[PDB]
Order: C-alpha cells, then structure tokens, then sequence
C-alpha cells in the first residue's frame, strides 16, 4: 500500500492514531500522528510482528524482526525492523509524532501492514543498556496501547 | 502468513474474534470464530477496504472490491472480493462462524490483511435487491463491530 494507519488504544488513558505514507515501493515511510494520555519524556516506539490484539497488545508478540538481529536504535543497522527507538510526549502528556525510516516498509517482505504498532511505559534504551535485556526490548517495558497496521485512502 | 485474525468491536455490545487460515497461496481461506451481543437473525458480514478505525468503522471505506465489481453473495459469481454474506445469531445473540471462501485471500491482489472486517445492523440481501444499494452493500445498513485483520502467524 502507500499509506496505512494504527489507531493505538489499551486497557489505560494512553490512546492516539499514527498515520503512514510511502509514496514509492520500498521507499522511505514517513510516520505522523499524535498520541496522548503519555507520562512527559521518552516512550518506545515499535512495530511488532503480529497484528493480534486477542489478548490485548501481548498477542502482538515481539519486535518485527525478520533479519533477525539484535534490538537497536532506528539510526543503527543492527536492529530489528521494526525498531523505531522513542517518541517524545510533552509536558501535557501528548507526543506528536514525525518520523521517516527507510527499513520499515508498507509493501514487500518488510511490510508493516497487518502487524502492531505500540507505544511503550518506558523509554527504549536503544540496545545500549547494561544488560542482556537491551538488546531484545531495549528494556521498553509494558505495552501502554497499540493498534493493527491497516491499509488506508 | 498463512493464519490472520480480526478483533470485532463497536459502540454497542457487539463483540467477537474471528480467525483466518490458508493452507496453501492459492487455497482456500477458512473462516471461523464468535460474535456476540446481536440480534438474532441474519447479519451482514464482509471485509471493507480499509483498515482504518479513526472514526469507528465508519472509516472501514466500501466493501473490499479492487475491480470494482457488483455486490454478491459469496457463491455468486459476480460479487466482492470482500462478500462473505451472512453469519447468523441465535437465540442468545452469539453468531458461530465457520466458512470457507475460495475469493479471499491472505496474499496477493485479493489479500485481506490490513482490511478491515464488518458485522453489520441489518440482513446482507446478497445483493439480489431491486434497487441500486442492493448492488453495493446488500442494504446491510450500518456496521455494529469491526475490526482490522491482522498477521497472526
Ligand atoms: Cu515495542
Ligand atoms: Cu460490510
Ligand atoms: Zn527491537
Ligand atoms: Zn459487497
């Protein structure tokens, strides 16, 4: 597809939509929106691999890793897919978000869509924390709300 | 993949969860699950093109159709890509699901994945009506739950 969306929602206050736009195949993906409900500071940001909310965001199971490497950084080439390391929420608890990435896609075998997009509790260390943790969540901690990637006009 | 699921939710008490599964690329895709809170009766049931739920399932845009076919029943000839008819609650209000649908897919022109699924208020009249709406939507009416169908192995 050329743009898709993830209407983020959870069991809390935490509940927002993030828009995704790539005009051209296998292109960069440029990633907008807002989300609010957030504590100020530094929240993780992914795409995991399952576009399951069975059970809620844990059904989304891990980070979209299909090279499997490592937890990383967005900037890092050692990361998963779906890595797309912090989102900045502001003093009223809101984070607007701008992003560009060039590994996640919206078609092919890195496509995004049908997967999870989800907003973590805690800031993503980016694989740089001292311990075995970081290089698989980027110790990310609990999934505060999350939505399916889908297909959008 | 080759398994996706879809998450039903709405403004009122509709609910239910509702499985994919094919196979094989070009095999037939098996429909099951549950849907709860409806009226007893006959109940629209499709895949609408987009994944979106910005606005509820309003956003969900027209049946899934890429060659902008007529509206149909799944065993019709001429129908949706996104037709899979009716599902039918009981007594109790649940609705059991368990179809196979050889249009749909989870790959492909005629993927599913990143779309959204519709129960609908009213009977989908297959699309044999003698008015225009017949033809687009089955005169379904409006959408009680949906949700986007998501990778789910
Ligand atoms: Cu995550
Ligand atoms: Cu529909
Ligand atoms: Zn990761
Ligand atoms: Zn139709």
């Amino acid at each position: 597809a050329t743009k898709a969306v993830a209407v983020l929602k959870g069991d809390g206050p935490v509940q927002g939509i993030i828009n995704f736009e790539q005009k051209e195949s296998n292109g960069p993906v440029k990633v907008w929106g807002s989300i609010k409900g957030l504590t100020e500071g530094l929240r993780g940001f992914h795409v995991h691999e399952f576009g399951d909310n069975t059970a809620g965001c844990t059904s989304a199971g891990p980070h979209f890793n299909p090279l499997s490497r490592k937890h990383g950084g967005p900037k890092d080439e050692e990361r998963h897919v779906g890595d797309l390391g912090n989102v900045t929420a502001d003093k009223d608890g809101v984070a607007d978000v701008s992003i560009e990435d060039s590994v996640i896609s919206l078609s092919g075998d890195h496509s995004i869509i049908g997967r999870t997009l989800v907003v973590h509790e805690k800031a993503d260390d980016l694989g740089k924390g001292g311990n075995e943790e970081s290089t698989k969540t980027g110790n990310a901690g609990s999934r505060l709300a999350c939505g399916v990637i889908g297909i959008a006009q």
